[PDB]
């Protein structure tokens, strides 16, 4: 029943799954450099994302 909104601010003061949600926040920082050592970093986005859904609600949630 709980959504992202809810485990977003729990998350961020449990700490790890706080680092964990800035994943999305992450991907724009390493764009920083523009150098983004394409081979693994670039083939990880076959299953990056999909964390998406994953952390963005708590396992109580029938997602």
């Amino acid at each position: 029943a709980l959504e992202n909104l809810v485990v977003l601010n729990a998350a961020s003061v449990a700490g790890a799954h706080g680092i964990l949600s800035f994943l999305v926040f992450f991907s724009a920082a390493w764009y920083i450099k523009g150098r983004l050592a394409p081979g693994a970093a670039y083939a990880f986005y076959g299953v990056w994302p999909l964390l998406l859904l994953l952390l963005a609600l708590p396992p109580r949630a029938y997602a």
